[PDB]
């Protein structure tokens, strides 16, 4: 189905992205790790320790259940219920002294935009990231692409009170049209809410825009400089040749279009390949 193909595609994106920035021996902190479904991707990249934190205890309980069913892992796994964005990370990790901080990588998949609820939370998130990382370490992940959101929003006239677009498997509905009323510009980088539906994945959840220019500028204030901002489509096109013969021959089959080549097509193309972007930054200096 379209949604199965979207999930396979996103998993391939994550496999490639994790391998790109993770190397043998690394310690990874995964913010907003959810149910912890990427452990084997970090394992394949050779990590020595995984630390996952999520605000949802239900998700962490499930992440722990999944982890405990695994056998003979070469790396340590620490899973913590805690707020990664609105509170200092020291609160969450105080009772887990086995965590090896500073770490080599911080990752955050399909979640960092939650930190853009307010400026306070965006800055607390960035402080948590830089203080956790070694100088030279990387911060990477996957977020809704504000540049694609702005393209869609620029095609919606100001007369529409709740700007919306979508297709048979996904929908975006903005809470207000302040963007269009403000000359097609968000009045603030923070708290710009839209409801997001993705079939069998995201049940009409309020989400916040993460304007990339603001994210980049803020990151620079905390000593992090841009490494990557390719949209999912371009990232996949460029990386899949290194990657065809490495994937699970079933995941390989799951990445095949009708025309026989690798990617996504049909109703899944827009949410899978355009709506999301990769991101990465490198910590080049200490936040003083
Ligand atoms: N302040 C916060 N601190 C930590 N996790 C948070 C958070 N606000 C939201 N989250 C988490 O953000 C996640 C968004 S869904 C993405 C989860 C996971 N990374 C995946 O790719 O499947 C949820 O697991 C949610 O509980
Ligand atoms: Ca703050
Ligand atoms: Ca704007
Ligand atoms: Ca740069
Ligand atoms: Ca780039
Ligand atoms: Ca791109």
């Amino acid at each position: 189905s379209p949604i199965i193909k979207l999930r396979n595609f996103n998993n391939a994106i994550k496999y490639i992205l994790i391998d790109k920035f993770t190397r043998a021996g690394d310690v990874v902190l995964e913010l907003a790790c959810g149910k912890g479904g990427d452990l084997r991707k970090y394992g394949a990249a050779g990590i020595s320790q995984f630390i996952g934190i999520d605000i949802s205890n239900a998700s962490i309980t499930e992440a722990l259940k999944r982890y405990h069913s695994m056998k003979n892992l070469e790396y340590q796994v620490i899973l913590i219920t805690g707020d990664c964005f609105g509170e200092s990370l020291g609160v969450a990790v105080e009772s887990f002294p086995e965590c090896r901080f500073p770490c080599d990588i911080v990752s955050c998949q399909f979640a960092l935009h939650y930190a853009f609820e307010t400026e306070e939370k965006a800055r607390r998130m960035l402080l948590n990231v830089v203080k956790s990382l070694k100088i030279g370490g990387y911060f990477f992940g996957t977020i809704p692409d504000s540049e694609f959101i702005r393209y869609k929003m620029n095609k919606i006239p100001e007369s529409v009170e709740k700007p919306s677009w979508g297709n048979s498997i996904y929908k975006v509905t903005f809470s207000n049209n302040e963007y269009q009323k403000n000359g097609n510009e968000f009045p603030s980088p923070f708290g710009q809410m839209y409801t997001f539906w993705l079939e069998d994945a995201i049940d009409n959840v309020p989400e916040y825009v993460i304007p990339f220019e603001s994210f980049r500028s803020l990151a620079d204030e905390y000593g992090m400089e841009l490494e990557l901002q390719k949209g999912f489509n371009e990232f996949f096109v460029e990386e899949i040749p290194n990657w065809v013969n490495r994937f699970s021959p079933k995941m390989r089959e799951g990445l095949k279009r009708s025309d026989g080549r690798y990617g996504v097509e049909g109703v899944e193309k827009e949410p899978a390949a355009y709506f999301y972007t990769t991101f990465a930054f490198r910590k080049v200096r200490d936040y003083q």
